């Protein structure tokens, strides 16, 4: 051991300098202590207590939990594998501070599967921690976790916006929502003031949009009598892609108000479920919820989580189960130990 | 000539030969000299001085198409002739209660008099309202006495009237789980028994048809409605309405007049009145937190503000803002607010 440490492909903007394979050392600009070892043509990362020359000093765990924490999608990250024991650690760098979405790719080829399975896997973070990951099924779990803004899965089940691939109008004549509401698919797109053009700047596939020519811009009556009499029912896989554009353009919306506030953090250092939660009542409300939230917006400014939980319990809304809903996932957060 | 002047009754909580002329002052007044005779007050008025009569009243400049006084006032009804700086009026009801009046001058003893003579309002602060006829003059008293016009509240454009038991919500949308069974003008009972609808004066008859329906919520009213809807008469649905409507009117007076503007909810006009109860009913009655930009104008007197604010909430309910709005605006157009 370390198994295979010639093997694959290493993912690094960062390629320094008779093709010569004696070991070389060099300190990564941005950083310190990050002495890189090159042996052949790889990068080899060692820590050690016992001071030396050429190898960093034992670098200290992240609190970050492995199993359903997240490292924040605005991160590089260094992914490592290797082993140690005693005061003395030696890993081959896979990724050497470069995206979550490029480790996630790189992290996927046949090429590095040998050296990704008969290792220890972790990852170093910026702030120089590392994550010890117990498989590298973990690590790819957790990296996945990381580079979404929200949770899809809980933002599309029934306890929160749900999930319909067939037109729906979410609303009755009797109700005061009535003339506001449009021909709705997948979760909560509404195209009430929605023409195909704007979908297309949005980045939907043109297949997808023009399936939808008919239903753009009609509301209430229209947009009811609509779906009464010539229902669309998408795929499930185009219904799930166009209710994806749409919760990640409408939580851009959310990250900007929480980052604007100044609070100490930005939106991606929150925990997933929690960034879910936020972004969930949003949706549903109002984005700005400065006003259509006052309570929670409170304790997110002063980041008094516990307070944020019992927040979110204590609005009657009309909206109570589905704001129950969204403090039990900040609880969640907290009982994982991932809030505070 | 007053047609009739010593027929019918007049109503009066102040006051052998009595035709001999007798004089007074009302007592908590000034110019407001009282001549009884026959057993009847009358007030007279006349240009070039008198000691027997007071001195000529100011008109006031309330709309007698569609003003109203306000309903926390007491005000006398006269009816009688005038000209030249003389005037005569019998007294009607003499310092009585809106409904009083209304109740008074429906009697079939008075009608011979009312039909035949000017007949106008001596308000509390002692200007006059003159009355083309008796007709006007009990619009202008229906309009007073409610605190809000129910019929615009119950119309279509507003909080609408359905006397079936309905359930207006989806299991879809935001608030299916929040929604009870409801009837009339949105009358919900979700969250109310039987004993909570007794407490705030509804019959025994209405409430007994209610039974089943009391306390239930999202699915269970959902159903409900379904399987075992039940329709009211609209005389009970009106009824059952008109108490939660004027339940709720008053938490939003109470609201307005602890604001100390100086003005108290009274003293608006009945549209702008309703305009500002049909936001409260549908959006919270707390209209400085839900409703703040049309909170924030009422409590300056801003009215051309106040349409504005109306006219900018965007909640998804802009057809129903715009509405109110439009009843404020009717108000400033009819010279009712500033
Ligand atoms: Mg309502």
């Amino acid at each position: 051991v370390p198994a295979f440490l010639f093997s694959g492909s290493t993912l690094s903007s960062y390629r320094p300098n008779i093709t010569i394979a004696l070991p070389h050392y060099v300190d990564l600009p941005g950083r310190s202590n990050f002495k890189l070892m090159y042996i052949m043509g790889f990068p080899i990362d060692t820590e050690m207590e016992k001071d030396s020359e050429y190898s960093n000093k034992i670098r200290q765990e992240s609190k970050i939990s492995k199993t359903e924490g997240t490292v924040s999608y605005e991160q590089k990250i260094t992914v490592e594998t290797g082993q140690e024991k005693d005061g003395v650690k030696v890993y081959r760098v896979m990724v050497l501070e470069g995206t979550i979405a490029e480790s996630i790719e790189h992290l996927d080829k046949k090429e590095n599967e040998d050296i990704l399975n008969n290792n220890r896997n972790r990852i170093v973070l910026a702030d120089n921690t590392v994550i010890n990951f117990d498989n590298i099924s973990q690590l790819k779990e957790f990296l996945r976790r990381s580079v979404n803004i929200v949770d899809h899965d809980i933002f599309s089940s029934n306890g929160f916006e749900g999930f319909n691939p067939t037109s729906h109008f979410p609303s009755n004549p009797s109700s005061d929502y009535f003339n506001s509401t449009g021909v709705t698919f997948g979760s909560g797109v509404d195209l009430g003031q929605r023409s195909k053009q704007d979908l297309l700047n949005d980045g939907v596939p043109q297949y997808i949009a023009d399936r939808l020519d008919g239903y753009y811009m009609l509301r209430g009556k229209e947009a009811y009598d609509k779906v009464r009499t010539a229902p669309l029912t998408l795929s499930d896989n185009e219904a799930h892609l166009l209710s994806n554009i749409y919760i990640d353009k409408f939580s851009h919306k959310i990250e900007g108000l929480f980052n604007d506030a100044n609070i100490g953090l930005r939106f991606s250092d929150l925990p997933l479920r929690t960034r879910t939660a936020l972004v969930s009542i949003g949706y549903q409300k109002g984005f700005k919820l400065s006003r259509t939230a006052p309570t929670v917006w409170n304790k997110v400014i002063a980041k008094d989580w516990n307070g944020l939980v019992n927040a979110f319990n204590n609005i009657v809304d009309g909206m109570s189960d589905r704001r129950k809903r969204e403090g039990a996932l900040v609880q969640k957060d907290i009982d994982s130990g991932l809030l505070k």
